[PDB]
C-alpha cells in the first residue's frame, strides 16, 4: 500500500507487486 522511497535492481515497485502485497504483505513501511 505504501510506495518505496525509490525504486531499485532487486525491488521494483511495480503495480502487480503492490497488488500482491494487499494481502502477502501490509503494513511494509516505505522507508529505506
Amino acid at each position: 500500500v505504501q510506495t518505496q522511497d525509490f525504486k531499485t535492481a532487486v525491488q521494483p515497485d511495480t503495480n502487480t507487486a503492490q497488488l500482491i502485497k494487499t494481502y502477502s504483505n501490509p503494513k511494509q513501511r516505505g522507508d529505506k
